[PDB]
């Protein structure tokens, strides 16, 4: 189940440990299909040079059966929705998750939270936020969940950095989830059962969780304009 | 023989080459049945970020049979003892390593240097001294072994950064002695054979390694405070 | 064939993404029998720390029967041929590559370009120019080509950082060496040169001054260069 795990962190940041061959190796070991590595864009703290993004282009598309999209966890800079994220950056990238890390924006009051984060979605530049269920982060869940669908941004169901309320604000917007294990060793590579079960207490419905299968999370990603990646044909 | 390494560091120093994948792989290849990550602590040049640390707490205790054990370098910071350890790195730490490194604490006279190695050795915060046979710091030997017993603390038989005198000294004070490869690459990894011929030279008494079995060391870290690992109690 | 590479990065920089580990596998699976690692010097942008080269001399020299040189990338600083590579790191280290990157030497005219180019080479310190054919960084391909040859310093034949044809032909009628190298930042690309090999084949490129032939070819033009021979790759 959920053979796709899309918000994971490498050795980019001190504060992870395992690096891209890591996360082929345990891929390929539990049967994950299709994984994007999302290093902390560049305005955090112990986060890489702007670089490690740019440079991402040269990945190979597949190592043992195992595709790889390349993607940033960009933080929100501002309630104008602005991201850490430059055009030559986007360039380079498939997946650009968003979220809140209170170097970059710290918690402020609730309309703030608020508007900052439908800001980014409304910008039509991200694919997902992270971790919107976070406390330090106090936002309007009903409002965010029905920019999100509008706008066709997944929210995230998802340490250093309120399942229900999410998954049940989403299902009823009508947007997508997204699961997402927030490794920062591959050892939790695709593991999200903390919340499987909440969405299923709250009947989210499975239809609308992008992680069933590479082809559904490939699709969504076209759906958002990207071109057709040619060596996933058969994932 | 001694399947216990407790000092080694990762590519969280660019001056390391290795990463916990790799000590894993190694490990499981050299019979070592636990071993530590030790990266430099914080205010020395060259080492990572605080947050290193603190998100240690994410670790695998066991990965193919083996135990890892999540520590610290620490530089001693100050004639007070002081290293460069937080609190909050604290808690997340099994094993706290201190030493002298240049960038942190230049060595100073004599007098300055010991001060500070029997005041770390007596904060009751540190479980090895590493390399306190090193040329560049001259110390109150005999002293040192001497808190040292008195304070449980081990000391190291010990690129970048007399193995005799502090065997012969520590066997002849009663304290502990730490074998550490102070490996910047796998490949060291459990590889103390130099100094251990100058162990036999003094008689070293045998029940004194900590490194003899992965029980003994978890023990010692027990009986300074350590609550006892779950995940390792068949070890 | 060529199973030597001499040019590829670490972890040691965030915008590549592979170990020393995952170089030895890949040198394994693809028949490398010699490779270097050689990471960006200091003073570029996301490079290591000085240390990083220093304490390269704890390397083991063979593993799984692949030999390992230790290298460096270093930055050209200025038109007096200046690297940021110290004595105490030249120590350290086997293989010394040399060339323009953008946060440390900015593309300038043509002259200042050359200038800078030839007087690394004339220095004595380099064992090869990284990617001189970079279009964004004009120069007299032939008065580089014609130093390179004097100095006994190879061209290399070769996104970030990012005249292939102009290079080669210039190296070919000077009489000096070239070396290949996949600049690889990922283990992924380790040892492919495909793309300038067709062309140097084109203009005629004397197989014999390819440095990359063998391990022992590569060995013995450091040697020649001043290095004291390295045990370890007594066999390879
Ligand atoms: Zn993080
Ligand atoms: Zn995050
Ligand atoms: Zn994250
Ligand atoms: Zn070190
Ligand atoms: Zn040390
Ligand atoms: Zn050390
Ligand atoms: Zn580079
Ligand atoms: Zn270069
Ligand atoms: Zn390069």
């Amino acid at each position: 189940m959920y053979p796709v795990d899309l918000h994971m962190h490498t050795v980019a940041s001190t504060h992870a440990y395992s690096t891209l061959s890591d996360y082929i190796a345990q891929a390929k070991q539990k049967g994950i299909k299709l994984f994007a590595i999302t290093d902390h864009g560049p305005d955090m703290e112990d986060a890489p040079h702007h670089w490690h993004f740019i440079n991402m282009r040269i990945w190979p598309r597949v190592v043992d059966g195992v595709g790889i999209l390349r993607g940033i966890e960009a933080n929100i800079k501002n309630v104008d929705g602005e991201i850490d994220c430059s055009g030559k950056m986007f360039d380079s990238l498939d997946l650009i998750i968003a979220g809140f890390h209170e170097p970059v924006f710290a918690p402020h009051d609730k309309a703030t939270n608020t508007q900052a984060m439908i800001a980014t979605i409304a910008s039509g530049n991200v694919h997902i936020i992270s971790h919107p269920g976070n406390p330090k982060y106090e936002i309007d869940v009903k409002a965010v969940a029905e920019a999100a669908a509008k706008h066709q941004v997944a929210l995230e169901i998802n340490f250093l950095h309120n399942c229900r309320e999410v998954a049940a604000a989403v299902r009823d917007a009508g947007g997508w989830v997204a699961l997402g294990s927030d490794s920062h060793t591959a050892f939790t590579m695709g593991e999200f059962e903390e919340c499987l079960k909440i969405l299923d207490a709250v009947d989210f419905p499975p239809e609308r969780i992008l992680n069933v299968s590479p082809r559904r999370l490939l699709n969504f990603l076209e759906s958002r304009g990207m071109a057709p990646i040619a060596e996933f044909a058969d994932l």
